[PDB]
């Protein structure tokens, strides 16, 4: 088959996007890849919206190979709710060329969670028994027409904020350092695996007796449950702002704890640079909490220093040290 190579831009270490075209010529599109959920869709011009207003808005009237399904996608991003019409096209990523993609087209994205977002739309890496009625995952259509040459995909997140990289059907050893260790899935819906451990100085903190996560390109922290993340809110020297987010004083980053997972008997640590997000004036803490007793989420903070790799043949996860 073939291999892709779709670098990310980051919209400070929160949003990590690349580029699409839709239809027959092209329509471009930028796009959040999302290992949270399974769904595909952009912005159309039936959608009255600001957001829609503010973004790359889909023409099919521009399209030879657009073609209305009418079937209806509702989708969750953030505090925001939109509503679309699902339609098929080629998709073209890369070198790869999709051609009968199911596709949502938004109708209504309300509310400015959308309108200040950096990407047009987003596309799903998740399970197929986590897309909407009607919904066939980009992924799932490459991999059964066999358009990739290894049912995997590898995320390389870079921490300097320049050479992100998404690459389709292949692993890539010069985006990490040491061995890539493999953790079975648990459940295949998320990317989910066992968390054994999250330790501070060889003292348990949270994640007594292991925990369920999810690796999410999706989300910019790491999520846990409140009573868990306060525990390592305290231990880091973190407080509460008048905002509701957890202040770090910039420079304290010397005497902080260094946060360890442990992941199926290997460690993966965490650094206060790591797990502090310092712009202009603020250092914030990556660390947010659940109202109250699950699963945590592994989104960029982690990913950052973690080239990570997800594999849909095996059902397994691969995790490096990113460089």
């Amino acid at each position: 088959g073939e291999v892709a190579s779709v670098p990310l831009t980051n919209y400070l270490d929160s949003q990590y996007f690349g580029k699409i075209y839709l239809g027959t010529p092209p329509q471009e599109f930028t796009v959040l890849f999302d290992t949270g959920s399974s769904d595909f869709w952009v912005p159309s011009i039936y959608c009255k919206s600001n957001a829609c207003k503010n973004h790359q808005r889909f023409d099919p009237r521009k399209s030879s190979t657009f073609q209305n399904l009418g079937k209806p996608l509702s989708i969750h991003y953030g505090t925001g709710s939109m509503q679309g019409i699902l339609g098929y096209d080629t998709v073209t990523v890369s070198n790869i060329v999709d051609i009968q993609q199911t596709v949502g087209l938004s109708t209504q994205e309300p509310g400015d969670v959308f309108t200040y977002a950096e990407f047009d739309g987003i596309l799903g890496m998740a399970y197929p028994s986590l897309a909407s009625e009607y919904s066939i995952p980009v992924f799932d259509n490459m991999m059964n027409r066999h358009l990739v040459a290894q049912d995997l995909f590898s995320v390389y997140m870079d921490r300097n904020g320049q050479e992100s990289m998404l690459t389709l059907g292949a692993i890539d050893p010069s985006y990490y350092t040491g061995s890539l260790h493999w953790v079975p899935v648990t459940v295949q819906q998320y990317w989910q695996f066992t968390v054994d451990s999250v330790t501070i100085s060889g003292v348990v903190v949270a994640c007594e007796g292991g925990c369920q996560a999810i690796l999410d390109t999706g989300t910019s922290k790491l999520v846990g449950p409140s009573s868990d993340i306060l525990n390592i809110q305290q231990a880091i020297g973190a407080t509460q702002n008048q905002y509701g987010e957890f202040d770090i004083d910039c420079d304290n980053l010397s005497y902080m704890p260094t946060v360890v997972f442990e992941i199926n008997g290997k460690m993966y640590p965490l650094t206060p640079s790591a797990y502090t997000s310092q712009d202009q004036g603020f250092c914030t803490s990556g660390f947010q909490s659940e109202n109250h007793s699950q699963k945590w989420i592994l989104g960029d903070v982690f990913i950052r220093e973690y080239y990570s790799v997800f594999d849909r043949a095996n059902n397994l996860v691969g995790l490096a040290k990113a460089i």
